[PDB]
């Protein structure tokens, strides 16, 4: 089970003890809606309750809700059923779902029914990464957006680009503010999800789940979880976060039916790659796109990092072909950038003929490659010939 659920609670009481079929504290509540934690994870009575459940509907595509799935921006949906917000065969994923993006489709090509993060450091445009991604990806499958605790730039932002883009139009948004409440920032995954699940598994359709901010998340359940000592920490969060995390991220993958393909966003909070969230989102997702400061330093868009990046199913994904650009790709741009560093020493001039064909070509794969015009959406075959062309001006084969 979750050691976190979303029950639905009529005057919940801190610390009242709810029966649902097992037993759990109440930690946490807005209104009707509430957070019950397991006694696995406390340390220290009755009323019986239930899940928390939303009507789910084809009818959320096109609108905009809060964290609770409550509608903030359109109509409520038709209700054609009712699921629980907490969740409950897999398959192996094995087709590509194209970005058409270039740094991501030909060395870290994301698959079907996938879960895979992407890692910022603080101040990069990964906002932007998203809606590059939903853009793009919507004219051919269903996104849908979890918001979580977003400051009010970004809320606009995200409203004004999707409303105008017309990516809404095959788009679920289920946002909610950062001067929000906790409890409606963890329910927003679980919302999202939800819909996700009934789209994918009931409707038989490939969706793809952008969340954000997954720092932001993690940061609610620190929030509700401070002033009750009877909750244990670890790293300086909730013991259950590692369960919390897996039990949402978890919530994705292929079947016979559909696909829910998961892209959990988050902020490296010092940059720094082993802090509990990016360490344990890392640990469970296949992968994670890393953004790169250095790249942004650059004025490069979208700044993703090659050789930090990685996907673990990739390769299941990829023909002979593809894997062939992938595998010369991160190989050059890596001896590039130690050609790079030997350059800072001693000059282009005390280089190799090998070293400065690797060096062109990072230089070129930096600015014609990797740098893509948001609006710009490269196929597959596009993407390939910059390489070839690349190949070509660096004179390597
Ligand atoms: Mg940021």
């Amino acid at each position: 089970k979750p050691p976190l659920i979303a029950v639905e609670l009529e005057n919940p009481m801190l610390g009242e003890v709810i029966d649902l079929e097992t037993k759990a504290i109440v930690i946490a509540a807005y209104e009707n809606k509430a957070l019950a934690l397991l006694f696995d994870y406390y340390t220290g009575i009755n009323r019986q309750g239930n899940t928390y459940k939303i009507a789910v509907s084809e009818d959320y595509i096109g609108g905009i809700f809060n964290g609770f799935g409550e509608p903030i921006k359109g109509p409520k949906p038709y209700p054609e059923d009712y699921r629980d917000i907490n969740g409950l065969a897999r398959k192996v994923p094995n087709e590509i779902l194209y970005t058409g993006i270039s740094s991501i489709d030909v060395a870290h090509p994301l698959l079907k029914g996938q879960k895979i993060a992407i890692f910022s450091p603080p101040g990069l445009p990964m906002e932007r990464l998203a809606l590059q991604i939903a853009r793009n990806v919507a004219k051919d499958k269903t996104i849908i957006f979890a918001a979580i605790g977003v400051p009010s730039d970004i809320y606009k932002m995200f409203i004004d680009e999707f409303i105008n883009t017309k990516a809404i139009m095959n788009s679920a948004i289920f946002i909610s503010k950062a001067d929000s409440s906790p409890i409606e920032k963890i329910y927003t995954p679980r919302v999202a999800l939800t819909l996700a699940e009934y789209l994918a598994f009931e409707k038989n359709r490939d969706v793809l789940v952008l969340m954000l901010d997954m720092t932001n998340y993690a940061d609610a359940l620190r929030e509700i979880s401070t002033l009750r000592k009877e909750i244990p920490s670890r790293r300086g969060y909730p013991a259950y976060l590692y369960t919390d995390l897996a039990s949402i991220y978890e919530r994705s993958g292929l079947t016979s039916k559909g696909s829910i393909t998961l892209i959990p966003m988050l902020t490296m909070p010092g940059n720094d790659i082993t802090h509990v969230v990016p360490d344990l989102t890392g640990y469970i997702t296949e992968g994670q796109y890393v953004l790169s400061q250095d790249l942004h330093s650059k004025n490069i868009y979208p700044p993703i990092d090659l050789l930090k990046s990685l996907s673990r199913l990739a390769k299941n994904g990829m023909s002979k072909k593809h894997k062939k650009y992938a595998d010369i790709l991160i190989k050059s741009y890596a001896k590039g950038l130690e050609a790079r560093d030997i350059a800072t020493i001693v000059g282009e001039d005390s280089l190799s003929k090998e070293d400065k064909a690797y060096l062109k070509f990072a230089e070129l794969v930096e600015k014609e490659f990797i740098k893509q015009d948001y609006y710009e959406y490269r196929s597959i075959e596009k993407s390939f010939e910059i390489i070839d062309s690349i190949l070509s001006q660096s004179g390597l084969p």
